[PDB]
């Protein structure tokens, strides 16, 4: 089997992407944030504290003939941005772009933190990291991809995120029309539950490539590119007036600037992030200070190849017995 779904930016900055997901019978369609940095499929629901729901579409298990309470199971998660959610668990039928999993754990939120409430466009998350990170207790549950894997034509999914435009998540096949050149594959460590890999280096604009190992995670659920402070400083030093602002919480730059590109290495190959992808616009409405799309990972504890990086590539998440990651230009 295969599936293919379009993923759409939630706003004009590409702060996140939402993908329609069918849950239950008859289908209830919710727009979920596909997150290769976590492993819980959780949704706003009829059980969510009413004061914490503000415009989201909810899953109502009592209206699904295929929903079954997973008795005794609870979940609770905290994300790297400090947001969190928790609740209980149902199993139900879940379909993405024509690909159907029966008995999928659908984690129903009883509580969500303010960041989720305030974002009307995201109805929940669909985790695509390794199932070892799943938070369901006392019986850990499998991700949608893990459940689908054995049925898929090939045990893979691909992320093809757009810049200021829709893109595509495919399951079970590699669309050879979706990228240019060849796909370069690179080794993955699953020890921390993430799609963790090692970039071979970087360049800033038309500058020379610096060969240096940068361990990090491929994370569709993180907006920006978080790299070591040395790398980030080298980038922003090429932008007149750019500085790290403690008050704002990262690098800012004059909105009048033209940003250089940023290249990262995948083996002997190179992915180029155009300068425009690194612009996240005014820090507040009407400001002439703009927020940068490359920020320091210092204090996160891990480097994160988030959407800024991933949207410059066609990315293969290969869930074969020995997982790997593939990157192509597009």
């Amino acid at each position: 089997s295969t599936g293919s779904a379009t993923t759409t930016p939630i706003d004009s900055l590409d702060d996140a992407y939402i993908t329609p997901v069918q849950i239950g019978t008859p289908a209830q369609t919710l727009n979920l944030d596909f997150d290769t940095g976590s492993s819980d499929l959780w949704v706003f629901s009829s059980e969510t504290t009413a004061s914490e729901v503000d415009g989201q579409t909810i899953y109502t298990p009592s209206k699904s003939t295929t929903a079954k309470l997973l008795s005794g199971a609870t979940w609770s998660i905290s994300y790297g941005d400090g947001s969190s959610s928790s609740g209980d668990v149902y199993t139900d039928t879940v379909s993405v772009g024509g690909l159907t999993v029966t008995g999928q754990a659908v984690e129903s939120a009883k509580k969500v933190s303010s960041s989720f409430t305030e974002d009307s466009t995201i109805d929940g998350l669909l985790g695509l990291a390794f199932s070892t990170l799943n938070t369901v207790s006392p019986t850990q549950q499998k991700t949608f991809f893990d459940n689908a894997k054995a049925s898929l034509d090939s045990p893979v999914f691909t992320a093809d995120l757009g810049y200021h435009a829709p893109g595509t998540y495919n399951f079970g096949f590699i669309d050879t029309t979706a990228y240019t050149g060849s796909i370069t594959y690179t080794a993955v460590s699953t020890k921390q539950g993430f799609w963790e890999w090692t970039s071979t280096g970087y360049a800033v604009g038309s500058g020379t490539f610096k060969s240096t190992s940068i361990d990090g995670i491929a994370d569709t659920g993180t907006t920006l590119l978080y790299l070591p402070a040395t790398v980030v400083s080298a980038y922003w030093a090429q932008v007149s007036g750019a500085k790290s602002s403690s008050s704002v919480g990262g690098y800012v730059f004059p909105c009048s600037a033209t940003l250089p590109s940023f290249t990262f290495g995948v083996g002997s190959a190179r992915i180029v992030i155009p300068g425009d992808y690194i612009d996240f616009g005014p820090i507040s409405t009407g400001s002439s200070s703009c927020f940068g799309g490359i920020q320091s990972s210092a204090g996160i504890g891990i480097n994160i190849f988030g959407d800024v990086a991933l949207k410059a590539a066609f990315v293969v998440f290969n869930g074969a017995t020995t997982p790997t990651l593939g990157f192509a230009s597009k």
